[PDB]
């Protein structure tokens, strides 16, 4: 399917799984998607919700699978995939809009999925590109979304729980 990811990506794209897949059944409805989304701030009706989540079921099964959602992120973007995601995720993570994801907003957003980071470790999180500064741009925030550096396996799927919350959420801008 256009798909050029290794065994080791399909064990990524699990954990962007997670956001929605609560009971990890292998199904992601349109209760539990919305449930992300809202989560995040948004409030996607359940016609909709399904008409996306259907645009994307290769079953058409009313749910999103392991292999569809994966799927989905290598089905998603096109080009400038990084900046969509990136800009999606900017707005999406900066709830007060200045151009600047802070803490919170990076940990609160990562406590709408389920992952709580304590201060320290969103103060943290941000050094990784916020060059020991507070907050993260369009600019640094991307430079997450591009590290691929200090990761070894391990943050790309840190990073990658952001992939879904934006595409996910930008899915939504286009099932439209
Ligand atoms: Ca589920
Ligand atoms: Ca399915
Ligand atoms: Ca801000």
């Amino acid at each position: 399917g256009s798909s050029n990811l290794t065994e080791e990506q399909i064990a990524e794209f699990k954990e962007a799984f997670a956001l929605f897949d609560k009971d990890n059944n292998g199904s992601i409805s349109s209760s539990e998607l919305a449930t992300v989304m809202r989560s995040l701030g948004l409030s996607p009706s359940e016609a909709e919700v399904n008409d996306l989540m259907n645009e994307i079921d290769v079953d058409g099964n009313h749910q999103i699978e392991f292999s569809e959602f994966l799927a989905l992120m290598s089905r998603q973007l096109k080009s400038n995939d990084s900046e969509q995601e990136l800009l999606e995720a900017f707005k999406v993570f900066d709830k007060n809009g200045d151009g600047l994801i802070s803490a919170a907003e990076l940990k609160h957003v990562l406590t709408s999925i389920g992952e709580k980071l304590t201060d320290a470790e969103v103060d943290d999180m941000l050094r990784e590109v916020s060059d020991g500064s507070g907050e993260i741009n369009i600019q640094q925030f991307a430079a997450l979304l591009s590290k691929g550096s200090s990761t070894g396996t391990r943050r790309k799927a840190l990073r990658n729980k952001i992939l879904a919350i934006a595409k996910v959420s930008r899915m939504f801008s286009v099932l439209r």
